[PDB]
């Protein structure tokens, strides 16, 4: 059972399964290939005709594992995965600037439904909309009387989306993944009504790197989120990630990354290194950008690829963008999984003392923090086995001596207490703009990892397993997309208090939720807030 | 959704008919080895099991993918997380796993009398199940060649549920349970397969890796007595990657240490009857305990914690001695190897980078009955030149780390590829009139770092991916063999596969062609292994 949409730019053949029409792999910009590799995305000028989108869309090139750093087993797999046969088997190519659109059966151009615009996460190195199907979430929306359009996009990750250095900067080529996101937003503004969505009711939603991207979209161009005189979105939902302090795109880390990629791509000593890169064949290029340290490794959260201030797209370090009121402030929901850091403390298992955590940070994370400052920060975290993450689990879950501590720290600085700082600053500069925040605990007891990073994809995005957490959060979100307030629309079980009222949040278990003070780990949070700037990665 | 019923001597099962093939998955063949029957030989059902729905996916026996107590921390972490009940349930894995799958052409009845291909999965005696070995592709090919058969794929217990050893296990008569599961499935087939349209006098057994070793062990079982109710349980064997595994006894030092470790982790140390105590341990804790020892995915690599070991009754002696003593059921047989058997297993032990280090590694984990002088002599038959090692014939390429291609060559040769030649040689000496055919697979030549590596035949041959000369010729040879007892008789073949003992030639099969070659490569290493086989008892 198929279904045509015609829109200004082309038309589209989707599938209608159990009450849901799905269009997968709708092109939104020109394939960033040859000429257009390592260049900003470009809109389609001419009509692109009729594409069948009853299939499975492509992914952008992935970096699951480094081809040049980390344990040999991982390097081996990292290289094997890059061979054409596998790239082809996974539908991954530079031809990836496509999105998916899912809607309830029978929706028409006449329809004026709210839009839910999803940005996947994968440490800015991997990820794709291929395994983010909005069926369960849209199904709940219909069951609640609050139907919506679901849009899930691809964007360039790894060295295809976030290569930096002085050359990229001058080419105006910084932060391509963000621009892919932005241009996907503008495409939605031009085309989504044809699909029966209200382009004036777009809510952007992301997890991890996608959540950070949500804040970045709010920040883009000094907070100018306007397209043809109208805002590109009206609300934002952030799961695990917001502001990421970061040195400039032409900074030392990014330049070192760029020079290494250029060496591996076989482009050193050439006249235009950046021009040369676009000459290198895919496989060789993929291998070279993937050669740097990857998230699955000792390096962990000290990412090789991430958004960095360029001065136009990302005008400044995100924390300063907030303090200076240079972001589109919109109603927003932000949350964290209770144990965000555990996954990221698994590999750096030789970091087992304050002194070693400090060295680790000075080696890879924070070039503009003194040994003294970092030592102070880490010392706000007890060595006490019981104080670490997974939180509230006693002497248990210590994978290695110092694990729960490191997990606590990595999880707080990057996501959970970072979130509170974000909330605090936003409440100060834009007090009239509402926010709601929550903590997820529905996997309490899960050995070693607890309610760890990305568990929300299962429990919330897919509703597995079906329980109080699944119902409550889904309903809050769908409410928020519909009304711009999680407590408005369908009837809610607990009134979610605005964060700036008392600085309370919802803590959501499998069985129930409760309102609690967002003041845990106060000394750690204090130091981070008062010293946010030294934490630029 | 079309169903088909089969009544047979022990019950009735309902299967599914799909695109010309009928499948019955999860047919019970022995009582569930749970409670008092954990760590006991399997027992046939003594009562009719009634009517069973077998139109879904069957279970697996408990798996050991990764050790819970040894190896890198990431692997221990994952090894532990995999064992939680939620995941065991999601993968349909539990102790109640003695079931098998039967697939046959649509329209087959009890009068069809088709030959039977009986498949034994490989998984290093630590993991594996019939769940992902669906014979649809092979049976489809059989049907298109006018040589239809019944495909039977079994579960058997692995890891500490199937190959736990030590003197307590030995005295209990509970050695080598996983081999007993395969054997009791063969007997179930003898009694029951005619009801499904198969001919029990035409059973060919086939396995890859641990399953291939298991095929030879089935020929070896009970001093070579493969008879049941007066009839042979199989008439042929196909061995992909593995045969004879010289091994110290089930009550030897290695096996006892594993047992003592498991008992202590399971909380049974010091009890009056530790083995009886193990049977009372809760599944999740028992699983964690048996999986606590070193796993194949680690530094220990192919120095396995679990494998068949001589017990004096089921496996009467070390396999090489069984062959020399002519105490195995000698059947027509096909045996092959992937060209680069060792590459996968040399990835993890990447600090083993010199002759001296290879020997220390072997002395420490592998061969307790080999001297340093002997092991050094064996290793010295392998050149240190990058071009000599595995992936073979790839020159200066594929050196994952210095010494890798060499370690890969040694691991693959001693365990699989030259062991195969020694097996063929001994068999031709004591049973000269029993035919054997052998081949080397090179259809993945050029694949980076691993070459035509261990288990690549699961894709190319078992599933026929991708369709090419290799899938075509091997499937046809195997199907001919199942039907006629000779890979060359049945459907016309492109190349006449010579019997091995005639001139000691084998087929070498590439993706697009095959050639006859001499089975005499790496002669010096072979010669040493052959003349000193007993020192390589693992
Ligand atoms: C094959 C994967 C299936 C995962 C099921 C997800 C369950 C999530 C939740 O809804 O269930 C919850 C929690 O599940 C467990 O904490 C383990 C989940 C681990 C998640 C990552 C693997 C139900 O448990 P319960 O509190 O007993 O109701
Ligand atoms: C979805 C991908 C898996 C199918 C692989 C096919 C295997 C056999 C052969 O036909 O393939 C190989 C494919 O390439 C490599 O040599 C081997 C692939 C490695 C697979 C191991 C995971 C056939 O090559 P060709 O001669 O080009 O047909
Ligand atoms: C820990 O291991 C990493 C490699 O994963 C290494 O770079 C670092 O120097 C080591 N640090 C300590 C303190 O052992
Ligand atoms: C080693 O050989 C002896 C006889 O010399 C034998 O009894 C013993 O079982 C062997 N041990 C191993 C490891 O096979
Ligand atoms: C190699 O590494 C393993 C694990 O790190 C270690 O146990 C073993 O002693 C090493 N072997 C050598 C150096 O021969």
């Amino acid at each position: 059972t198929t279904v045509n949409v015609n829109y200004p730019e082309g038309e589209v053949v989707g599938v209608s399964v159990l009450g849901i029409e799905s269009f997968r792999g709708v092109p939104f910009a020109q394939p960033p290939v040859g000429n257009l590799r390592l260049k900003p995305p470009v809109r389609y000028t001419e009509n692109i005709g009729t594409k069948d989108t009853t299939g499975i869309g492509p992914s952008c090139p992935q970096m699951y594992l480094s081809t040049g750093n980390g344990e040999l087993l991982f390097q081996l797999v990292g290289n094997l995965i890059n061979i054409p046969l596998f790239q082809t088997a996974t539908l991954s190519s530079e031809d990836c600037l496509t999105l998916n659109i899912q809607r309830p059966a029978g929706t028409t151009s006449n329809s004026s439904l709210p839009v839910l615009f999803w940005i996947f996460g994968g440490g800015f190195e991997l990820g794709t909309n291929q395994y983010y199907d909005g069926i369960d979430l849209l199904t709940e929306g219909i069951s609640l009387g609050e139907p919506f359009i679901f849009v899930a996009i691809n964007y360039r990750v790894g060295g295809f989306g976030f290569l930096g250095g002085k050359e990229i900067k001058a080419d105006g080529s910084s932060n391509l993944g963000l621009l892919d996101q932005r241009i996907a937003l503008e495409w939605v503004a031009d085309n989504i009504a044809s699909f029966g969505g209200d382009p004036s009711k777009v809510t952007i939603w992301g997890e991890s790197a996608g959540s950070i991207s949500v804040f970045d979209q709010m920040a883009l161009y000094g907070g100018n989120n306007k397209y043809k005189g109208k805002a590109l979105f009206r609300g934002g939902i952030m799961n695990s990630g917001s502001v990421v302090p970061a040195a400039p795109v032409d900074g030392v880390k990014a330049q070192a990354i760029y020079d290494h990629v250029v060496s591996e791509a076989g482009c050193a000593g050439t006249s235009d290194t950046l021009a040369c890169l676009r000459t290198v064949d895919y496989t060789k290029f993929l291998t070279a950008v993937n050669s740097v340290p990857g998230i699955v490794s000792y390096s962990s959260i000290a990412l090789s690829y991430l958004p960095r201030p360029d001065g136009v797209v990302l005008i400044d370090s995100p924390e300063e963008i907030v303090k200076n009121k240079q972001y589109a402030a919109v109603p927003m929901i932000i949350g964290d999984q209770e144990d965000e850091g555990t996954l990221f403390a698994v590999l750096p298992n030789n970091i087992t003392s304050t002194a070693k955590i400090v060295q680790y940070f000075q080696d890879l994370y924070f070039y503009n923090a003194t040994k003294e400052q970092l030592t102070a920060f880490v010392n706000t975290y007890p060595t006490d086995i019981t104080a670490g993450s997974p939180f509230n689990t006693g002497i248990f879950n210590e994978l290695y001596p110092g694990f729960k501590r490191l997990a606590a720290i990595l999880g707080d600085m990057t996501f959970t207490l970072a979130r509170r700082a974000f909330l605090q600053l936003c409440s100060e500069v834009n007090p009239d703009v509402p926010s709601w925040s929550y903590l997820a605990s529905y996997d309490y007891g899960f050995p070693f990892l607890g309610t760890f990073h990305a568990t929300d994809i299962l429990q919330v995005f897919y509703g597995v397993l079906p329980n109080y957490a699944s119902g409550s959060i889904q309903k809050y979100y769908i409410n928020f997309v519909t009304t711009g307030d999680p407590n408005k629309g369908a009837a809610v079980d607990i009134q979610w208090p605005q964060w700036s009222a008392k600085k309370n949040i919802l803590q959501i278990y499998a069985t129930k939720a409760v309102i609690v003070a967002d003041n845990f780990r106060a000394k750690s949070y204090e130091y981070l807030y008062n010293n946010i700037g030294i934490f630029r990665i």
